[PDB]
Parts: structure tokens; sequence; C-alpha cells
């Protein structure tokens, strides 16, 4: 289509967000140039413009130099949540605003997703709770199905989102809770875990409940890239949790793993579903991937390990990540959960923030430069509030939807999200860069599976910083990062 602007609007905060509606929303180099996508706090939005890439360079201005050689992941990709508190949103709209908000995520002239995260069942962002089999006792699971959240809200909505996406999606499965009968506490939130111990008929006919999800899907005509083994397995190990949970100790986890779930998918017609264990913070990082992955028989079925985002004030990525990366090299990484609103003290929804969307950039960068292979926000899309939420635990979204006037707003965060998503696809490999002197960017660079080149520049300060990107293959590219800007620079190297 042709490109359409950001309809700007002001909340009071500190930068603005793009109105949509049913009838409209906005939408989206030769040799040897590049072509450098802008995003600025004063109101740019995926700016696109040019440069050369010149021949020579002097001068004493901080220089960033790419090494191609220096090869690291292979990017899996970039996506968000569809809970029931997404879809009811979405849903809300009128049909066509519905397809721009859907084409805005996973389409080409959106922003290119190609993971969507699916709860099993009921999490937070439920209005109900409910599990997949909550006929007492139903060891058997007759009485497994899924009910209309899974039928006439997600499905359809993951089947649209896959009929306008151009790259193929990736469907990501993790449960918050399983059927209370299953439980040591018979709740769906507290502290409580499965009751007797792995191996036995309890866990057993949890690691089915799984089998069954997965077939009940593809009878839906829904396959799945991964599932993880539990949703935050540590929030079941606290005292009065308030939502759904399920608790593990990584001891109990590994168990579970190498006696029930790992076989059974193994010996399920799913056995190509990768299995993604920890879903939970990085401070657990390595202990976790220590007690899984040095059991023999939990680690053949471990494909990689998820992390979330909340705690990583206290979790220094090079302690975390890179050390976990360092033990176990070829155990993919990978950011399954984040937003931001969710601490007690902050606003659930700033219209408009920009501190927001720099962090998504900036834990995104950070991530990549320590070995993560993709990152996942949490819900698609909130209303105003950040919810409906069973327990009020609301939070921001990149997409807020306002029902009562069939409208929607795209949020900085939207646009964070886009300077990677857009223009890293599945297959892409982080290569090195340095800075010739201290500085207070964040950047990134990365190989497109076709050799051009891609980086990321965050400019989380407010002073304007000139630079200049050496490519050794190529050239230089002469540019500047306005203060609170992020820009996406392309080229290729070809
Ligand atoms: C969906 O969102 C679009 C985009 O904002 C709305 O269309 C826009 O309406 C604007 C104001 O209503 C128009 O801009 C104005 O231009 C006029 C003269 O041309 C000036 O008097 C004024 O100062 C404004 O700047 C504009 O035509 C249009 N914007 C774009 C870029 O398309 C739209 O509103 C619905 O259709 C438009 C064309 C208007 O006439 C509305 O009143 C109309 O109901 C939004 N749709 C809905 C349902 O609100
Ligand atoms: C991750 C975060 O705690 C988020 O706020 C919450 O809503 C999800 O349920 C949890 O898994």
């Amino acid at each position: 289509e042709f490109a359409r602007p950001c309809i700007p609007k002001s909340f009071g905060y500190s930068s603005v967000v793009c109105v949509c509606n049913a009838t409209y929303c906005d939408s989206f180099p030769a040799l040897g140039t590049f072509s450098r996508y802008e995003s600025t706090r004063s109101g740019r939005r995926m700016e696109l413009s040019m440069g050369p890439i010149q021949a020579n360079h002097t001068g004493t201005g901080l220089l960033l130099t790419l090494q191609p050689e220096q090869k690291f992941q292979k990017v899996k990709g970039f996506g968000g949540a569809m809970t029931d508190a997404a879809a009811l949103n979405i849903l809300a709209l009128s049909p066509p605003a519905q397809n721009l908000l859907l084409k805005s995520y996973f389409s080409e002239e959106g922003i290119g997703y190609n993971i969507i995260r699916v709860p099993m069942a009921s999490c937070d962002f439920s209005i109900r709770t409910y599990t997949y089999a909550d006929t007492p006792d139903d060891f058997q699971l007759h009485n497994f199905s899924l009910p209309e959240e899974d039928t006439k809200l997600k499905i359809p909505l993951i089947h649209r989102a896959l009929q306008l996406a151009q790259r193929p999606v990736s469907l990501l499965a993790s449960p918050w809770t399983s059927p209370t009968w299953l439980k040591t506490n018979g709740a769906v939130n507290g502290k409580g875990s499965l009751k007797g111990q792995p191996g036995d008929i309890y866990h057993q006919t949890w690691a089915r409940y799984f089998v069954k999800f997965l077939d009940a899907y593809a009878e839906h005509k829904l396959q799945f890239w991964a599932v993880t083994a539990e949703n935050e397995p540590s929030a079941g190990l606290l005292s009065g949790y308030p939502f759904q949970c399920l608790g593990f100790t990584p001891e109990h986890q590994r168990d579970f793993i190498a006696r029930d779930l790992g076989p059974t998918l193994a010996n399920s017609t799913h056995h190509n579903v990768r299995l993604l264990m920890l879903d939970d913070q990085r401070l657990l990082l390595p202990h976790w991937a220590k007690v899984v992955l040095t059991d023999p028989e939990a680690a053949k079925y471990v494909h990689g390990i998820a992390v979330h985002w909340y705690l990583d004030f206290l979790a220094p990525a090079k302690a975390t990540l890179g050390e976990t990366h360092r033990l176990f090299p070829n155990t993919m990484l990978f950011a399954s959960e984040a937003c931001v609103g969710s601490k007690f003290w902050e606003q659930s929804v700033r219209l408009g923030s920009w501190d927001r969307g720099m962090q998504y950039s900036h834990s995104i960068i950070t991530n990549l430069l320590y070995h993560v292979v993709g990152w996942t926000d949490w819900n698609l899309a909130l209303n105003p509030e950040g919810g409906p939420n069973w327990v009020r635990n609301f939070v921001d979204s990149p997409i807020i939807v306002d029902i009562t006037k069939d409208t929607f707003y795209k949020q900085p965060m939207f646009y964070h999200l886009g300077h990677f998503s857009k223009f890293i696809p599945e297959g892409s490999q982080r290569v090195g860069l340095v800075a010739s002197q201290k500085n207070d960017l964040d950047a990134v660079a990365l190989m497109h599976p076709d050799g051009s080149a891609v980086v990321v520049v965050l400019n989380r300060s407010s002073k304007d910083v000139p630079l200049t990107i050496k490519d050794p293959a190529v050239g230089f590219l002469e540019t500047i990062s306005p203060g609170y800007s992020i820009h996406t620079y392309l080229w290729h190297r070809q």
C-alpha cells in the first residue's frame, strides 16, 4: 500500500501515540547507499531517509566498527502474547479496525512479528478462571476440552494473524496452572505444586495434558514451534501468590522433564515441538540451567531456556545470560515475557510514554548482546486501564484499544519493538561491534540471511551524538544519533 503517516496525539506524557481507527492506520537501498529508519521523542515514527556509504573517514569522533567475521547467535524472532485479554480487546473493535491492528503487527506493511505466545488456559489476563480439565479426578482426561476463549476468541485471531503475515509465524505455548485436583493446595493460585513426585500418576497426567492441548490446537489446524515447561515456576513457591501459578524448584522441574514431560512429547505425534525450560527471571541463571542440564536424562529433551525481564535490575546480563551461554552454549536463550507498568507503584498505562519505549529497546539490545535469540512482549493489546485482568494486575501494552470509540493507539513501545522486529528476520545472525571510545549509545549489529547488514542504535541520553559506522568490507556511514532517538541502519554489503 502507500505509506500513511502517524496521526499523533498527546496525553500529557513525554511523547505521542499514533491514532488508528476503522479506516486509517499508519503504515510503511540502492548500492552503495544506506537506509536509516528513525524514531524520536519529538514525534518521528520509523521515518525513512538515505545516505551514501563513503570510502574514507577522518576525525576523532565516535566510530562504531562492525566485525562481520565475529559471529554469534542466530535470531529466532519477535512477537507478543495472544492472551484472553488481548483477544477480547481486539474483537471489541469493528472488523476493519481489527484488520488494521493485526496488520500493524503481523504484516509487511506493519512491523513483521513472527512469534505468538499462547497461554494454555487462563492466566491473570483472563476474565474467568478455568483449565481445560476442570472435572475433578479426571486422570484419563476424558473431559479435556477447549472452551470458547480458545475456539471463538484466540484460535480465530491467530488464524487471521497467520493469513496477514509474510513471514512464517512460530507459536509458543505456556501453562500458568494445572487443574486444581492435581495440586497440593487445591486452588489455581497461592503456594502449591503438583501432588506426588515426578514419575507418578499426577505428573503423568499433567504431561498428557500438554499432548491433549497440542492435539486440540492441531484439530484447529494450528501447530506449535515450542512449549515452556511452566510459566514462572518460581511463583507457585510463594505464599499467597495472587494469580494462576504452579510451583517447581529447579530439581522438581529437572525430574518432571526427565521422567514425564520430555518422554510424553517425544512419544506423541508432536515430537518435533521444542521444549523450553525455566520461563522465569534471569537471576535464576545460571543455577537453574546447571540443575536441569547437567542431568543427561533431562538435558536430552531441553531445546532452550526462556527468560523474563522483571528482576533484570538485580541481575547483570553478563553474570546471568553470559555465564549460561559460556556453560551451555548449545542451549538457546530466549526472552519470553516483558511488560512495563507491572510494579505496584507504577501507573499501569502511560499513553505516549517515550521512557517506556526506551525500556523495551534497551532490554532488546542488551539481550541480543548476551546471546538471546528472541524477544517476546506480553499482551498484544489492552484497554486504557491495562486490563481486563481478574486480579487487577493491570500493566501497559504497545497497543491500547478504546472500544467506545472504535480506535486504538500505537505507543512508543510499538515502534521501539518494530525497529528490531521489522528489520531482523528469523535466521539473522549477530556479529561483532566495537566502539572507539566510551559513549552513551546502545547498539547492536547483525547480518541478514542474504548477508546484508542491520545496526540498531539507541541514544538513551539527551545529547545529540555524531558518529560514524565502519563496515571493513564496504565503507563508512557518517550519521548523528539525536538525544532520545532510536535508529535502525540497513545496507547491502554485497
Ligand atoms: C479515522 O481517522 C482519520 C484520520 O484521522 C479521520 O479522518 C481525518 O479527518 C480529519 C479531521 O476530521 C481530516 O483532517 C481535517 O482536514 C479538514 C479539511 O480537509 C480541516 O478542516 C481540519 O482542520 C483537519 O485537519 C482528514 O480529512 C482525515 N485525515 C486523514 C489524514 O484522512 C477519520 O474521520 C472520518 O473521516 C474523515 C475524512 C473526517 O471527515 C471525519 O470527520 C470522519 O468522520 C477517522 N474516522 C472516524 C470514524 O473518526
Ligand atoms: C509475567 C508478568 O508477571 C506479567 O505481569 C504477568 O501478567 C504474567 O501473568 C506473568 O507470567
